[PDB]
């Protein structure tokens, strides 16, 4: 348990001596494109050293607090350069981006997915799902662990049943504003909505239930039994300290209906300024910025749903909300703003009309059921 | 009191719809070098904003924990630039300074001050004081409020004394590695030291023992009496909440004792590096940039001070260190490095031989008495 104490002072000191040599005992290179990517670069690992050593505590502990607090810094910098990106021109903040990685900055060639649908084509004779082969990427593999995470982080089997579905119906409204949308209507249902109710939130619920029926007494590294509990003692530093379950009800109050209403507006905008990100600044989908961009959302979009659930449900008069929602909530502002700045005209195409009636009656019927819920409130 | 616990969803929704309205609804100009520095200072802005709103409280309260947070948020930029302004070579250093300014980036002349000595001089009949005249500047009300503020700061006699001795004694012997340093014995002690201790030092005792011996009790602004009671709040609400004074025994252990050395070796390497970064960026003494050092490093010192007083008197077994100080030793050491880095021709000039021995001599004595304080700690 040397680590979980360890002093600061080291830590300034080996920061300290190790850019102290690396900087006078090195020679430096007589070009400027190489010296300032290499002091920026410092300047970020720094700033992430500072914060690991000396931030706060989040409500997630096991394995490391560490592990959160340099999330947290990954967050502040991630939206740092994300408002450096904004207030640029679009060229320039492609050219930016084609600093960070020199393949970018050029116009991508655009292709479709669904351009095949009818799995039992007689087409193709040699095979009958010559349809559903090219369907059968990696994105069905990435859907189980995206759900199965995203269901750990919100903790709620209605709430991730109604975010998946708006969240469909919203990739179906946009199709027609950004043309790589192309999917079947089985490829946008039985492939994505039913495999992740059947599998990934499926198992994030058996996963609660199995860690929540746990009792979570630990001791130390040295007192456990041989070689099996020290396995053992490994194996499950790993699983959490101990969780309190969400549990949003909703049809309690009016600010409390507002505030599960905004979340979930929030997770959806999430998912939705991912794609235009990827589509607007010219990244391809496989490139390494994006998967990097998905684990860091993951990791902080669970501990700021955390974090957003302890603050609805205090009963003190007044708490602030915990600094990982609110970075959560300026990044997904910042990236919203982005996405409208540097394409408007891709997404200001009028909705289709035939999806236009439907948005609209399910308003209708969502400001319904709000006046049929203040009108039982009256009579109640 | 609406202010001391108002919402921080508010402040995000303000600074997301101005940051929008200014980016959008603005017209972004089609030259880069204006864009860059838009989106450098948009970003430090937001990080200044995330901090104040979302940072933690610091040992100083008064007149609002948000002054403190945005003092730390300033250090940390500090110290990001710093960095790296280090790794960049010396001209591109140099140029990037006059990025910030643009009429930086030039050899500025360099002039003496101490030629002229003997100020009962008849060199100059009309003027007795001809010589003393020159000598009269803007550095003598200087001095009399930084050694107010750095006695404030501190907490002491005998260590801020020895702290301006030890600063004077390097300044001296820091006269030929430094072209600029050029005083007269006079002006070395009678204009600095004897100011110093006359008026500074002595102004700022007398406040600590005014404001220690004082009634901290206070009210709210619409429960105190009649205008008069209105003004002495409106006045007092910037006087502080209630603090302790430091007492630096360092005669009682070595840990100790090593710690105040450690203290005092920072406090002269800041005046160190104050005057070398002044000299070898190539930044005139006058310039704003300079000022704003001094005023940063004299909040954030006060803060740092604290901070490490309180580290240094804990009883607990385990106590991490403020992130204050940790901030100031990290500046410290990288002002250091950079100063070391950029001009090493200049400051590796051998010490002249009179003074060499004169600090020889203080060292061996400084050896001898701790020596003899381990052998009376042995009797004892
Ligand atoms: C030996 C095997 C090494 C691998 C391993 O997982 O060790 C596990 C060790 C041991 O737990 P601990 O720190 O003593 O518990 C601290 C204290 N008792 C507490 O829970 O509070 O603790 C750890 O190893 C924790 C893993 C740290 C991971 C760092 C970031 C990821
Ligand atoms: C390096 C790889 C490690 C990756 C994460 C490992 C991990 O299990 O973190 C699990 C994290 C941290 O949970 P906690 O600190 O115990 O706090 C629980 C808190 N009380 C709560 O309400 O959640 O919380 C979670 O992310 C919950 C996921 C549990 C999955 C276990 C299987
Ligand atoms: C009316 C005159 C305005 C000028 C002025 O100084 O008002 C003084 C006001 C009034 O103190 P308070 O906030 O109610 O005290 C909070 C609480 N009772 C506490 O001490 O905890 O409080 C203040 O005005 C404090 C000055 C804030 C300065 C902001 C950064 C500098
Ligand atoms: C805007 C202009 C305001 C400039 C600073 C005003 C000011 O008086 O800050 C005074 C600051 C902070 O005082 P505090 O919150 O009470 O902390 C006391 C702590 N407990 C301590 O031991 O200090 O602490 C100090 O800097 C002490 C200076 C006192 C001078 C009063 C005359
Ligand atoms: C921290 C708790 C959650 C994680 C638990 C364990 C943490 C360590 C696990 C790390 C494993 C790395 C995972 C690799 C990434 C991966 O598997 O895929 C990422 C998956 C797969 O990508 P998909 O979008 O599903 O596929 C697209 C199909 N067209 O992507 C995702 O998971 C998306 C996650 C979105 C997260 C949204 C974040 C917003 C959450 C909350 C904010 C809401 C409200 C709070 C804010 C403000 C309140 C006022
Ligand atoms: C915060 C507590 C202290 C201030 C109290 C009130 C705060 C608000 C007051 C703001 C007023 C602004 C003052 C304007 C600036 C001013 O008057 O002059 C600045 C003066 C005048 O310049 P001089 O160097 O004296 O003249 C040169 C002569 N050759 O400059 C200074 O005050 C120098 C201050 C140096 C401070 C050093 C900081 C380091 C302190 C502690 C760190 C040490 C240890 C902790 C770190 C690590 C521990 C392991
Ligand atoms: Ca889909
Ligand atoms: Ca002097």
């Amino acid at each position: 348990t040397f680590f979980w104490r360890a002093h600061t002072l080291t830590v300034l000191f080996i920061l300290t001596c190790t850019l102290g040599y690396v900087t006078l005992l090195e020679e430096t290179p007589q070009d400027t494109a190489y010296n300032t990517k290499r002091g920026i670069v410092a300047s970020i690992l720094v700033f992430l050293c500072f914060g690991v050593t000396q931030a706060k505590d989040g409500p997630f502990s096991r394995p490391h607090p560490a592990y959160w607090r340099f999330w947290l810094c990954v967050s502040v910098v991630y939206e740092l350069f994300l408002i450096f990106i904004l207030f640029q021109t679009v060229q320039d903040g492609r050219q930016f981006l084609k600093y960070v990685d020199p393949k970018l900055g050029v116009p991508l060639p655009e292709r479709d997915y669904g351009g095949n649908c009818l799995i039992y084509d007689p087409d193709n004779e040699t095979d009958p799902f010559h349809n559903i082969w090219d369907k059968l990427d990696g994105f069905v593999p990435a859907h189980f662990l995206g759900w199965y995470l995203k269901t750990l982080m919100i903790r709620d089997w209605w709430m991730c049943m109604i975010i998946s579905v708006m969240f469909e119906f919203l990739e179906y409204s946009l199709e027609h504003q950004l043309p790589n949308f192309s999917e079947c209507w089985w490829d946008h249902w039985i492939m994505d909505v039913l495999v992740c109710n059947g599998l990934g939130i499926y198992c994030g619920m058996k996963t609660l239930e199995w860690l929540s029926l746990k009792t979570y007494k630990w001791q130390g590294l040295w007192n456990i039994p041989t070689y099996k509990g020290k396995m053992k003692r490994i194996a499950f530093q790993f699983t959490p300290y101990s969780w309190v379950r969400f549990e949003w009800k909703p049809a309690s109050s009016l600010r409390r209906w507002l505030a599960v209403c905004g979340i979930i507006l929030v997770f959806l905008l999430a998912e939705l300024n991912t794609f235009y990100l990827k589509f607007v600044l010219w990244m391809p989908p496989e490139h390494y910025l994006v998967l990097l961009r998905l684990v860091f959302f993951v990791n902080v979009g669970g501990v700021a749903m955390r974090e957003i659930y302890d603050f609805m449900d205090d009963p003190k008069p007044h708490k602030k909300l915990g600094p990982q929602a609110w970075l959560v909530a300026a990044i997904t502002a910042t990236e919203l703003l982005i996405v409208v700045k540097y394409d408007p005209h891709t997404l200001t195409l009028s909705l289709p009309f035939y999806i236009s009636q439907c948005w609209t009656l399910g308003s209708v019927l969502a400001l319904t059921w709000t006046v049929w819920r203040f009108f039982l409130r009256d009579i109640t």
